[PDB]
């Protein structure tokens, strides 16, 4: 059947990798396991779990039908920070930091009709 469409071709080939590559993408690479990483009350307050491994594996089986939706999920996973952690938190800067790369790549995608 028909490939994806042309933007959720550019999240998948330009937008995911170089949010992995950078520096500060370790905490956002994997699921969170709030237990093992010693987070209080994380499935609590955060109900939809979010990571780049995760959005990656979807890219990869056809999983969105259209590039919003995927947008969606990576802005989940910046606003599950935001909203666990506290400003001045230095994780809460590690996100910033990659919501600010991602929104400079989105810049750069294709237009839509
Ligand atoms: C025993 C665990 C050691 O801490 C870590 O390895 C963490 C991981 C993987 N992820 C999260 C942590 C957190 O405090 N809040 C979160 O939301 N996450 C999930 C995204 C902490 C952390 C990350 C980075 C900094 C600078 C500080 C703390």
């Amino acid at each position: 059947g028909a490939a994806s469409t042309n933007q959720l071709q550019y999240l998948q080939k330009v937008v995911l990798k170089d949010l992995w590559k950078h520096s500060f993408s370790w905490p956002f690479q994997r699921p969170v396991d709030a237990v093992k990483l010693q987070l209080p009350d994380y499935y609590t307050i955060i109900k939809n779990p979010m990571d780049l491994n995760t959005i990656k594996k979807r890219l990869e089986n056809k999983y969105y039908a259209k590039a919003s939706e995927c947008i969606e999920d990576f802005n989940t996973m910046f606003s599950n920070c935001y909203l666990y952690n506290k400003p001045g938190d230095d994780i809460v800067l590690m996100a910033q930091a990659l919501e600010k790369l991602f929104m400079q790549k989105l810049s750069q995608m294709p237009q839509e009709e």
